């Protein structure tokens, strides 16, 4: 069987630590995540892939940190399954460089590797982040409330079709330079909660919630991410607009920060109409 | 599927290159190679395993 929904098999050799996965497009994180008519691997998936890969390559925990992550190219899975790979290069200072790419089937030409995501990881200790008072945050974000129907209607209008497995937003409370989004694992995928550390549904919902802050296109980038604890079935995403950078705290029902993301940046394009 | 009848899966990590195989005793090189009443892996199998792993 597969090591992990994003790590199908270990293919390491003397040169590189490597894992390989053949995505068919039938997986929930592709068929229910359609952008502009194409099934595309959610950006969140890359982080989980890297996390899982590192866990395998080190022999497996908490306290992992990603730094200087980039998302360059979307991984679209059309009628032909796509061959993806992640290579891990360890460094002497304890840092692990990861690159996630796919093989292109450019006919009349010879296959070439298309890079989708790069970054570094370090195994560091767990920071003692104070719990948020969700009542106070709910009060601060009282300008407006967006329902799930409103959010995913807006998304569909923008050409972003989220299927059941990627409708983790229950609502978004709007504040000034910040939003607070209530997230929940869609019942479609609750069974799979234990297969992922960073569940693509929840983390993708957190990134979707950046819509509340009042378009964002690739390349994307992330200065820092710290995995503090496990993801829950119900969570909150505290998004704060800090250049074109914002921060996301993924919190549990009690306001504990389980995942802290600092410095999301995405290319700004003019919005049409 | 299997990489090789003697190399079922690659299990390498940052420390070592490694391959792993679960031998059940129904493979021909075990069920048909019985020494003193017990199925035993042939000496030759180790050489082929190492060769394939290196390849």
């Amino acid at each position: 069987g597969v090591i992990h929904p994003f790590l199908h098999q270990n293919t390491s050799d003397f040169m590189e630590q490597r894992f390989s996965s053949m995505f068919t497009g039938q997986e929930f994180f592709l068929s229910d995540h359609v952008i502009k008519g194409q099934r595309v691997l959610p950006s969140a998936a890359y982080l989980e892939m890297a996390r899982a890969a590192i866990q395998q390559a080190t022999g497996g925990l908490e306290g992992l940190r990603f730094k200087n992550v980039v998302w360059t190219q979307p991984l679209a899975v059309g009628p032909e399954p796509v061959q993806a790979h992640i290579e891990l290069y360890p460094e002497a200072n304890g840092e692990i460089v990861f690159e996630i790419y796919s093989d292109s089937k450019q006919d009349r030409d010879q296959t070439t590797e298309i890079v989708h995501s790069q970054g570094s990881a370090v195994l560091c200790s767990i920071p003692d982040i104070p719990s948020f008072d969700l009542s106070v945050l709910q009060e601060q974000c009282s300008l407006r409330t967006l329902s799930a129907e409103q959010c995913y209607d807006a998304f569909k209008k923008m050409g972003v079709d989220y299927g059941p497995a990627h409708r983790g937003i229950e609502q978004i409370l709007i504040g000034q330079e910040q939003v607070l989004a209530k997230l929940s694992l869609p019942s479609s995928v609750v069974k799979t909660q234990g297969q992922f550390g960073l569940h693509p549904s929840l983390l993708d919902a957190a990134l979707q919630s950046s819509l509340g802050l009042m378009s964002l296109i690739l390349p994307f980038a992330l200065e820092e991410m710290v995995i503090v604890g496990d993801c829950s079935s119900s969570m909150w995403a505290l998004i704060r607009y800090r250049v074109e950078k914002f921060d996301i705290d993924l919190c549990d029902e009690n306001g504990n920060v389980q995942v802290r993301m600092k410095g999301f940046s995405t290319r700004k394009i003019a919005n049409v109409s």
